[PDB]
């Protein structure tokens, strides 16, 4: 059962408190945008999958009813207690499993001794991270430098490149080009990681309408249908003391396996991917993720970076959106915003960010559990 994204929508991602609307209105703007993009009636939505981190179990229903009106459709909260997914992944499962023909994936967030120090830092500098995460990604980045000769400047260049892409994304909280020097000189967060290398919190919402093949054909929606040609989630891989590493502790092998299974399923390889949206919570994650995704061999991200093979004119255009580093990271909404950008890219509607001739898109995203989801997209009916 093939699955298509037939419409996408998001709010601008803004600094918490910069825009005075509550989460239901954020959700309504994203959802109504995705529904208008899809070109379907609201009644065509048979189920909704709703991702958000903060607030009680009723928020998903409240967002959906405010957006679509009252109905009796299933409203599934992605983040439960007993399983530890994403809205898009669950949406795709519903279509692929034959449990629905047309579904709305909706995501939103509105913000409501070293660990203690990181908590205070995260609060004061407005970072979208848990206290452990700067330290874990700093540990992973250091391990990479020590094992492969990567320089602290490489991590700063990754962040620099993201901020530069962001100048052409009106949905991004930050749209300013910083100099490389400014990235290096921004406030220290942990170790080599400075503030301009860490994702800030944004408030916002994202949405996608997903549909079966028969739905797309019956409604004549072939034109905007972006096919999910593969999608894989990998949860924690249990390893021994002797094989554990800082890189593995931040999900390197989960990304690697997820991507390998995608490539095999779609019959493609890393070099066929034209455009990437990945989970750059820290520059260190983006950098090691280049190797996890198999874009370059082990320890060679530094070279890829120095050649500009992660930006326009290089092999891969990575985070044309500006990444989490520029957009900011509303926990429930980030994945759907990556999906929006990749769909626009493949539809040739990405305007000043357009990757010319993009046909194969790759998404890399992390669920609330820490699970990694890698998704491959191509136009469904070219």
């Amino acid at each position: 059962n093939r699955v298509f994204v037939i419409g996408v929508g998001m709010t601008k991602f803004e600094k918490p408190g910069a825009r005075d609307i509550d989460y239901p209105d954020m959700a309504k703007e994203a959802g109504q945008r995705a529904l208008a993009d899809a070109g379907i009636k609201y009644s065509a939505i048979q189920q909704a999958c709703v991702g958000y981190v903060y607030g009680d179990s009723t928020c998903g229903q409240r967002a959906i009813y405010h957006s679509l009106g009252l109905s009796g459709i299933p409203i599934i909260n992605v983040n439960n207690n007993c399983s530890t997914s994403t809205a898009l992944f669950m949406g795709r499962q519903l279509i692929q499993g034959g449990l629905a023909d047309c579904v709305l994936a909706l995501g939103f967030e509105k913000m409501e001794p070293m660990d203690k120090h990181m908590e205070v830092m995260i609060n004061r500098y407005g970072l979208a991270a848990v206290p452990a995460a700067p330290q874990m990604f700093g540990n992973a980045g250091r391990e990479h430098m020590e094992k492969y000769g990567t320089k602290p400047e490489h991590f700063a260049k990754v962040a620099w490149k993201n901020h530069k892409h962001s100048t052409n994304n009106p949905y991004s909280q930050f749209q300013d080009e910083y100099s490389l020097e400014q990235v290096i000189d921004s406030r220290k967060v942990f170790e080599f990681l400075t503030l301009l290398q860490c994702c800030p919190t944004s408030d916002g919402a994202g949405a996608a309408v997903l549909a079966s093949e028969s739905f797309v054909r019956r409604n004549g929606l072939e034109k905007k249908a972006v096919e999910i040609v593969a999608q894989e989630m990998v949860t924690d891989l249990s390893t021994t003391f002797e094989e554990n590493s800082c890189m593995k502790m931040v999900g390197y092998d989960m990304t690697r396996l997820a991507a390998e299974r995608c490539y095999d399923t779609a019959g493609v390889k890393p070099s066929d991917v034209d455009v990437i949206e990945l989970h750059d919570c820290f520059s260190a994650n983006e950098l090691i993720t280049y190797e996890a995704l198999g874009l370059c061999p082990e320890g060679k991200a530094g070279e890829l970076i120095d050649r500009g093979d992660n930006t326009y004119g290089g092999k891969w255009v990575i985070n044309p959106s500006g990444g989490l580093i520029s957009k900011g990271h509303p926990l429930g909404a980030t994945g759907l915003a990556q999906c929006a950008e990749l769909c626009w890219q493949l539809r040739a509607e990405a305007g000043p960010r357009q990757v010319p001739g993009a046909k194969l898109a790759l998404q890399h995203n992390i669920g609330l559990g820490g699970a990694v989801v890698v998704t491959l997209y191509k136009m469904g009916f070219p």
